[PDB]
């Protein structure tokens, strides 16, 4: 798929599973559109998200939801989300995990 | 002050300076309200956004505009910006210092909570 | 296999492609011995470093040759090298890379 | 100084305190000799390792005990620590800032070289 979503947990050294991840596109508003979602599966990954054909051009919002995953694990976090925005122009995001923190990559090959 | 953003280049071991950092706070109606802006120093620090007064609790938005600074730099790099989303002050006033770490393709985000 | 190595470039966003890896074993020295070595691949991971019934249980060390690959993209690096110590009671260690920074991961399932 | 190391808890938000830090040079012959230590502050840092004479060029070695960090705190980690390796000084003498962040499963770590 043209585009694919990783997640990690580094406080349980694990793939973060079932983690709510929107992806949004820019309307010509400057709005958000919703425009895929999915949950990781067991092996962190989220894949299916869109096609090629309907993934031109424009600038994308892929917003995880790290919070409600903290709270299913008992552990505070201080994020309400992970948004990683880009103008697309193979995407993998790659997410990193941790209550205070996070990383977030892009391997574009 | 109680919310410090500090930026750092992980391409060349420096602060990132003059990044400009724009903060948001969410409205009543949902809407995300302009609260302060700046840009960051010398040292990659930005100081003075707000105070103790006006920093009430609230979710707020900081968006650091990484796109902009590579750009200047000669990169072309994957993100819009850098952008931080948290609740603040829920359990009574506290320090905030964002940090980020920022690589052209990549970037992390960390925060130190402190009490006065 | 019992362990994988993975590599990552942050300023091209990319696999880190023909990256060194050495991995050692400490002796009862408290020396380390070389135990298996190879080089990241086009997806820029590292596969068939050991068996199961080789990997017992230890304390072990991954030295990735980070400098070399930045001297390759003709960027100056901080680092020697990446080094990951653990101690072994699957593997995945992943390696996020930037010239002055480095991020390791592990991911134990 | 020269050489600063400093500190930081993603799990807790905070600077990491009390962490040790044990930093070698190579020698000669190829070993590494024991150069300085010391222990994080309560602001995660650490300060005053050696001095403009002292650290001369070289290969150095920064390696911070986070997994007595991790364990004090009741979790076992997966690193049995967090080592930084480095040549210093070849361009002539530069301060350094060794930062690290960590977590149970996952560390980085950063340089901020500065000239004085
Ligand atoms: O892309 C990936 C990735 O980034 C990471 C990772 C490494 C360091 C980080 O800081 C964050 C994520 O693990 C991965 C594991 C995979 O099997 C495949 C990937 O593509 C990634
Ligand atoms: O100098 C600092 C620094 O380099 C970092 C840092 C940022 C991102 C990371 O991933 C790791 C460390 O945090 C800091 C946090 C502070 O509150 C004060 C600092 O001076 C630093």
């Amino acid at each position: 798929c043209p585009l694919m979503v990783k997640v990690l947990d580094a406080v349980r050294g694990s793939p973060a599973i079932n983690v709510a991840v929107h992806v949004f596109r820019k309307a010509a508003d400057d709005t958000w559109e919703p425009f895929a979602s999915g949950k990781t599966s067991e092996s962190g990954e989220l894949h299916g998200l869109t096609t090629e054909e309907e993934f031109v051009e424009g600038i994308y919002k892929v917003e995880i939801d790290t919070k409600s995953y903290w709270k299913a694990l008992g552990i505070s976090p201080f994020h309400e989300h992970a948004e990683v925005v880009f103008t697309a122009n193979r995407y993998t995001i790659a997410a990193l995990l941790s209550p205070y923190s996070y990383s977030t990559t892009a391997v574009v090959t």
